[PDB]
């Protein structure tokens, strides 16, 4: 194949995006290419062989906080692909992890495949549609060379975990829990773009700390770990085609 | 505004909800991918007197072959429809759950007052309210007076069934109706500043018993005629009006 020339990072919270924006001295896009009047934020730059763009759903017009979850993440994935036609999408962010699955706080995981835990449609074949099992782009050399942990990602639009959520997450044998990944995959799949995930563990879903409190306390230190790893992924991707990883 | 409405987009999640209306207005499936090439999305186009009518459906899932229901495809088709087709107003029309205790009956077509989510639980300050996603449908008082549709709040989530956690939030948010797309369509309509309204036809009573096969089939023809007929009368009413008039 031809060498990868353009990467787009999809990142749900600006705080998680910014250390990576610094590292590569990307600059904030000023011309609203994805749509006038949208709250979306885009940073762009060029690094050795690669165009680097990073897109965030930005702050909610009315409530002023990051617009997390499946819908905005899906919209910015769609709009950034149509506008920039990248070779690869990278969905990078924080997540819950399971101790029992070997997750530890600060671990930055590669994702093998992804599902949803909150799309329950008890009609045959709609049930499978709602789970939405999709494989990440095969990156074995990146996996091997960066020495990343890998596991299944389970997505839903809640930060806590209901009984039914827990039932499906366990049944799907997920290691990791988030609010955007499976939706990013859905759009990447829809538009035929290779997708890879970097999910940095901020809290242990099966541990003894409350989720909300642990996620918030560990956000800054884990974001920094995420930046470190994203930086190495960008450097590894540079000059490769998709077969090389 | 006061400019007369020239263009209406219908966002309809399942093709079985869309095809009766499509046939009623003799809309044609477009040949030339107006929303982007190589996608499973379906666009039906026609004109009915003063009005351009677009009906858009997320279509068949490429892996499982069934209708691409739920908030993600709905949000994506709405976004792309707004950008490509530049409508004056969006109508999200389809079937839903209803609460008999909020006055819903099978076959009722509701005009929706406002929309929320029930499955975006984010229990941290100000993200919690964001997860609620409370938005108002476009004010249409004349259409309501004319058509005498029941009205109520719609609660959206990605599951057809109802967990106890869901029920709790649905009750807390005081919803009459339950679906899997509405609040996601509204979110996008709001982002792009397009008036949005909702026609929601009650197919099942979330707080009533299972119908027999006989009932379910007979109810279905009723729900189908009710949705189609109500959407027809809505198009006819909009024609010749500006947004201020409804
Ligand atoms: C403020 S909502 C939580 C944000 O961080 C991620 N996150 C990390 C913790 C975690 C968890 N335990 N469950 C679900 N999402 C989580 C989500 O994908 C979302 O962008
Ligand atoms: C095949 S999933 C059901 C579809 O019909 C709608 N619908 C029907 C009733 C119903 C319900 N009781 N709960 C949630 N969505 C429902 C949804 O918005 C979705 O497009």
């Amino acid at each position: 194949l031809r060498p990868i020339s353009s990467v787009v990072f999809v990142i749900a919270m600006q705080a998680e995006a910014l250390p990576l924006v610094n590292k590569f001295g990307l600059s904030e896009t000023t011309d609203s290419p994805l749509g006038k009047g949208l709250p979306w934020v885009l940073y762009h730059g060029v690094h050795k062989d690669l165009r680097i763009n990073v897109v965030c759903p930005g702050r909610d017009a009315a409530l002023g906080i990051d617009s997390v979850g499946t819908v905005p993440a899906s919209l910015i994935t769609f709009a950034s692909i149509q506008a920039l036609k990248p070779d690869i999408i990278i969905n990078a962010g924080t997540c819950g992890g399971f101790k029992v699955k070997g997750a530890n706080i600060g671990d930055v995981f590669l994702v093998s495949d992804v599902v949803f835990h909150d799309r329950r449609i008890p009609i045959p074949m709609f049930d499978l549609y709602g789970v939405g099992l999709r494989q990440a782009f095969s990156t074995p050399n990146l996996l091997k060379e960066l020495n990343l942990k890998i596991g299944r990602l389970s997505t839903g639009d809640s930060l806590d975990m209901s009984t039914q959520d827990e039932t499906l997450i366990i049944a799907n044998d997920a290691t990791l829990k988030d609010m955007e990944g499976a939706a990013v995959a859905y759009v990447a799949d829809l538009l035929k773009i290779p997708v890879v995930f970097l999910k940095a563990v901020t809290d242990l879903v099966d541990g003894d700390k409350p989720t909300a409190e642990e996620f918030l306390q560990n956000l800054t230190v884990v974001t920094a770990a995420l930046e470190g790893t994203a930086t190495k992924v960008i450097n590894f991707i540079n000059g490769r085609n998709l077969s090389d990883l």
